[PDB]
């Protein structure tokens, strides 16, 4: 339920050593006044943190529980996994803590009753190690007695509580007026409502230092959230109803032990006043005593302000208090060493931080964090060799300040950003209260000593931002694509989707620097490996070949898609992969073929397939590109770096980039309806490296106009983003080439005179003028026109162009039916025949334009 | 250029008060050694900021840029905005800080001819509030000889320098001695090694809190970018090279002034050591100078410890440091006037801060910040008001510091987190460094005062907070989804990434609404319509089909793919779209295919390309999941205006496609393997519809031992959360066998007899064994034993699951040249045959099981 489940449990943890052994010497030095203000200020903090515990467990549904759990799954991983790790070492602290005055109080037993050990430090020390020893061994082993150790300590508690205030109203007798106890009397309330200020930590911070940690304990009701009924209804109340009623136990026993007791008092039996002219001094001189002696030299032995064990004193009965302390220390010592384990298990168990994932592991059969229990008692075992509550104290209230800040501002982090899983029913809770409590917070803490405070929010920095350097990448990607599903067909974005043939990675790897060159973050560069064994396809030995080599492509920082495809012929293999490749909209719109360095030394057959590749690209309304770089295409003479993965030369490519380019593109237009020639060009002229470029836009501009023709393109110009009126006019694109040139056209073709792969068209021929070599307007009959041209335009590269860094060569127009595939290739071998150029081939689908920067 | 444009300038900024008139009284209480410390100490916060700035300047080419400027471009605009405040703040201070010390100057001079204004500490407050309006009128109007009032300044601090080392070099007279000054002197500079704390500020960091004003002013350098021949060269090497000068000169002052001027002197000429026995004491007496009354009274009124200005004694010449205290006072001020203001303006023309202050709004043709000259000029006048160095230096130094921290861990976030415009060329630029210097000027600024650390550090945090609180996709994904391409393959998630073949989407929707109630955001889903084309694409039209058709799949809630591929049969026409569909890890894994339900119609072609989708699903790893209808998948859309959504009569043959589930699911599935058989239920389950439906899971097979393998599916059941534990036994499938059943099987399988229509398959089977029936170690015979156990399955659906939501069957297997396609197809249709609801079989291609979803 919400009583004993909640509000007892908050209860049992609240409680603990200061409530008996330092709150009436807070009450002392600071007065009642100052003494409330103080209770009341570590309330506020404790509350205003509740209520965004409550709204934690309000908020949507947690069936397995736990402090870290509900935290981080409430309001994240990195606020989360700081806060799991601050308040586990706040717990682990407080098991110091609690101990060392259980410690004090056993060792204030020794003194009374028999011989101490050693020293009333050491004894501390040792008597602590022992209970931290002994409270180790039942967390580990034996914690099913846990509903009956919880009735017995509330009772026990309970009793003390009612034996004080039953001793308290009793008439003091000799023993207890000689300690300083009167009963109730005005005269004491008015002297106690003012501070007193003695020794080292008299302060008013110094006081809500050692305070501070009697007002902690109330995460007690979210450790058990799976554990309960109705958390969202109990969590709450509990939490809240606890630290009322601990207020109200603190401001009660805080106002009657300042009523009743002097600040200084003589054990002394004869300091009763005696019967003459004396000069007493003190105030129990009108209740007959004389402690003046002790009150002038600062030496008295007893007193609300010298004696740590008053509140047993002033009570009727000692040892039913001296065994409420012993309960409500061990309750509180236990609950925080089983807090600190089990909230730092469930946060190892979730891999956020490197070298913690050690004490993630349980034991036995219900999981028990025994890794994290003995760094618990570890922990707990070196600031108990601190023998002084007051000292470990201040720890704590830093510690559990800073859990409690961060614990309000992840709630208003969650809140103000409008988090998506954080949705909080509690009716009373509110992000700007979350944010005073966190500010107060770090205002006390550093306000207590700053050192520590700024320690604390150090490694809460170091935590956060180690993490920050059910959200899904799957789906994120799944979820823009169909987003893009209802992307507009208006304004068709023609980014430079592209397909590339590179065969494997490791060879032809000029094309993909390439086509990485440029689209890089613009759009898409597909890889094209197909495999040309029609026979026992590798389906086995597919994807890991696919992974080695985009592990390789990977290494290189590239930025594509490889894809593999088997098949029987260059062809249809290519086929398959342009007109299926993508989804959707998001389709690849322009293909790269790689030119075969040795056509004319053997195979003769694969003519038809290469040129089959381009006229079906044509058809099929894609972009066409031709590859032929300055050395030779394919890689075959590795057996005398390799790995562009390893290291990638590429300087083919890489000389653009690497190398500051001073050499600029040249481009032409005999196809004016390839709009693409103005694309390529622009992708490519448009990079970081390819920053250094004198843009020379050649162009077959109108002869006599260069305002509206050349301009057409100028004021489409702007979009490009061209800003170059470099259209070098240069006529002599068709003229009369060289005469040697044509010769070597031909006999080029000579051995492949006759249509080899064609024999079924020469049968056409044949019933057709029976062409044997020269065809119609088709080879050499009336088709040499366009020979005679690109040679001229290879004329015009090797003149003007002559050493040129890259060339836009735009590859010639052929339909299927009136010029053979040989001469298409005939075309291509002649486009950089006489020399090795870079080829960078380029024609467009009479797609429009415009769309990359406007 | 360089020399004069940034580092000449920079020394002008980081010259200031503290090098004239505190540096001799930090030398005097801490020690030389002590003093040096602190001097490094200093220079390593600024150095390492030097180095951050320096790396900020290289980076990009901004051009006609302000520190702010630079700042906020290179790095983000949250921790931009938060270091352009800061700094702006900490200039503003630094202006009162200056004209403190020059007031301080003028007072003393004052003094020295008798002539004060009112006292003091007022006459300081009175000179510094007339000086910094004077200050502000040249600011203001009267600023464009500040190019060559630089020349001045520099020339003068020079000469004072120059006259400060001569005087020095000179040996005492008789007033200089009295004074304290006696010269190099072994023994001054014994005594002066070792500190002498003797005020209210005497503590290492006290005097580090007054002297760290003489080691800012490095990011006056900064904003000059704009008027520089070249940032990336000019910016580092200038700002370096006057941090080292400037540190050179406070280093060789300090140990100047503490080897020559004692601590402690009077400047009564009588003090000289009178002849006699005498009890003189003080190293001074051996210089015949017998300061003895005030050093025991600790009434001395000079030396180096009391008096404040012993640069001005020691030198040759003392109105020459003058002049050089004016000079380095009004440059610093002056520059840390027009560098907040202009900080401020910058930071207001971006609306970052709702308070703009309108401070940003120009005046003039220059756009002069007067509205933010005002607002420093109000600061400095309020922060003058406390007249006095010692008080004012620490605020400073804590904002400065304040703002280094920032810079350099906003460096440090740019580089770590690797921002998009991050990418600095400095070769000495290091992240860690960064970091370094970053945290030791937190460590320092909370170290000099916690309080004023505290209070910069919220007024960050603030800012900081308050800041941070179409092929868009296709872009996106660059970043997204080829930083999906980049995921490690370990992941092994099994994406349902599903693939199907409905031909036209609003045909066959039953499929489609299949598909897309699950994976809706959860997997990818492809739509594949086959056009089966012989001939050139028809038209663009087809396109406009296509945008068709993603319109009919956006006018319902579809997450749908549109993609087509032309071909001339169905086998090639799929195979084609097969393993080219998708790009990397996001191609489809698995796929549905519309059943051809007529198949006792058309030819049995058909049927063979039918039979041959699955048995290349079969070769390329691929997941086999097949529907089927009453009225028809391919249903014949019989016709047996403004037509609304047919969603309505189609859920009533799609339940899934929006009626909720209501009757249980039920997996009949006879194989383990593939666990799509189970996870497409499942991941159909999680949908809200199939949320009312007891996932029922009827295993059958073995019958001798049930929960034995189940012991291993309820293992991962508990990964695979089930909430059943009640497999219903099936043991039709064996000795059940229904004669009636076999007979109709019989008599649906005549025609198919056979009828694969492969006449190699007839040859050599002929030349092997002749009957139809005679060679059956795959013709329904060695596998007849499977129809059996199908038509056994189908009377179980009739029986066991009577009615049921989906009667998940597994699909058969079939193994290529074991198993006909006619015995194959013709167990397909046992299996969905009529007067069923809807039906769904699935087999995986047991790749691996419980990746999804645990």
């Amino acid at each position: 339920g919400w009583v004993k489940g909640v509000m007892i449990r908050c209860m049992l943890n609240i409680w603990g050593v200061i409530l008996y052994l330092r709150l009436p010497w807070i009450t002392a030095q600071a007065g009642i006044v100052l003494t409330w203000i103080i209770i009341l200020l570590s309330v506020t903090v404790t509350s205003i943190t509740g209520l965004s515990i409550s709204a934690i467990s309000t908020n949507g549904k947690v069936k397995s529980g736990g402090t870290y759990f509900l935290i981080s799954r409430s309001l994240g991983p990195e606020l989360g996994g700081s806060i799991g790790l601050i308040f586990a070492f706040a717990n682990a602290v407080g098991v110091a803590m609690h101990t060392v005055g259980f410690a004090e109080t056993v060792r204030d037993l020794l003194q009374e009753y028999g011989a101490p050990i050693v020293d009333p430090i050491n004894d501390i020390r040792i008597i602590g190690v022992v209970s931290v020893t002994v409270l180790l061994a039942i967390s580990l082993a034996g914690m099913e007695w846990e509903s009956k150790a919880q009735v017995l300590f509330f009772l026990v508690i309970m009793v003390s509580f009612a034996n004080y205030l039953v001793g308290t109203l009793i008439p003091p007798s000799e023993d207890k007026a000689s300690k300083g106890f009167f009963s109730y009397r005005a005269d004491i309330f008015v002297q106690n409502l003012v501070p007193d200020w003695r020794g080292p930590d008299g302060t008013f911070f110094g006081m809500f230092s050692i305070f501070f940690p009697s007002a902690t304990g109330i995460l007690a009701g979210a450790n058990i959230s799976g554990d309960l009924k109705d958390p969202a209804i109990a969590i709450p109340k509990g939490t809240l109803m606890a630290i009322f009623w601990t207020t109200i136990s603190y401001l009660a026993i805080s106002a009657t032990i300042g009523s009743c007791v002097v600040r200084d008092a003589s054990g002394v039996l004869n300091d009763t006043v005696t019967p003459g002219w004396g000069a007493c001094e003190g105030l129990a001189c009108s209740y007959g005593w004389n402690f003046t002696e002790c009150t002038q030299q600062h030496s008295c032995h007893y007193g609300l302000i010298n004696y740590y064990q008053t509140m047993s004193m002033v009570s009727g009965f000692a040892p039913l208090i001296t065994a409420g302390i012993f309960g409500a220390t061990l309750s509180s010592a236990l609950a925080c060493l089983v807090s600190a384990a089990k909230v730092f298990q469930c946060l190892c168990e979730d891999q956020l931080y490197p070298l913690i994932g050690f004490f993630g592991k349980g034991y036995g059969k219900n999981k028990e964090p025994v890794r994290g229990y003995l760094l618990a008692y570890a922990i707990a075992v070196a600031f108990i060799i601190i023998a002084e509550l007051n000292t470990i104290a201040p720890i704590i209230s830093n510690f559990f300040l800073c859990s409690y800040a961060l614990i309000n501002f992840s709630c208003f982090h969650a809140s103000i950003t409008n988090s998506p899983g954080w949705r909080p029913s509690f009716q009373y809770y509110n992000k700007w209260a979350a944010l005073f409590g966190a500010i107060i917070s770090v205002v006390i803490m550093f306000l207590l000593t700053w050192w520590a405070a700024l320690i604390a929010i150090g490694v809460v920095l170091f935590l956060l931002l180690y993490v920050i350097y059910q959200a899904g990448s799957y789906n994120l990607a799944l979820s823009y694509s169909v987003g893009l599903n209802e992307v507009e067909d208006h304004i068709k974005n023609y980014r430079p989707q592209c397909l590339v043939l590179t065969g494997p990675p490791n060879f032809r790897p000029a094309l993909v620097d390439f086509v990485g060159t440029f689209t890089r973050n613009l759009s898409l560069m597909i890889c094209g490996h197909v495999l040309i064994g029609p026979h026992k396809q590798r389906m086995p030995e597919l994807q890991l070949i696919a992974n080695g080599h985009t592990k390789w492509l990977n290494k290189r920082k590239i930025k594509a898609f490889y894809s593999d495809v088997i098949a029987e012929d260059l062809r249809r293999g290519v086929q398959i992969l342009m007109q299926a490749a993508g989804l959707g909209r998001m389709k690849p719109n322009i293909l790269v073929v790689g030119f075969k360095k040795n056509w004319q030394s053997a195979h003769p057959a694969t003519v038809e397939d290469y040129i089959g590749i381009l006229h079906d690209a044509f058809d099929f309304n894609y972009g066409v590109c031709v590859m032929r770089m300055r050395e030779g295409l394919n890689v075959s003479k590795m057996m005398q770096v390799d790995p562009k993965a390893l290291v990638k030369e590429e300087q083919a490519t890489t000389i653009f980039q690497s190398e500051q380019g001073k050499k600029t593109i040249d481009i032409y237009w005999l196809f004016d309806d390839g709009g693409l020639t103005l694309l390529i060009p622009y992708l490519l002229g448009r990079k970081r490296r390819w920053s250094k470029c004198k843009i020379r836009v050649f162009v077959g501009g109108q002869i006599n106009r260069m305002d509206q023709e050349r301009k057409a393109i100028i004021s489409l110009l702007s979009k490009f983003r061209l800003g170059f009126h470099e259209v070098h006019i240069l006529p002599d694109i068709n003229q009369n080439p060289r005469a040697e040139h044509t010769k070597r056209f031909e006999d080029m073709i000579a051995p492949f005179r006759l249509n080899d792969g064609f024999k079924d068209e020469a049968t056409v021929n044949e019933m057709r003028r029976d062409c044997p070599w020269k065809i119609s307007d088709e080879e050499i009959t009336k088709n040499r026109v366009k020979s005679l041209r690109q040679v001229r335009l290879n004329e015009i590269v090797l003149d003007y162009s002559r050493d040129a860094a890259l060339i836009v060569i735009t590859l010639p127009i052929g339909r299927k039916g009136k010029c053979p595939s040989s001469l298409y290739m005939a075309w291509l071998e002649t486009l950089s025949q006489d020399l090795r150029p870079p080829v960078i081939l380029i024609r467009g689908n009479q797609e429009n334009v415009l769309t990359f920067y406007c």
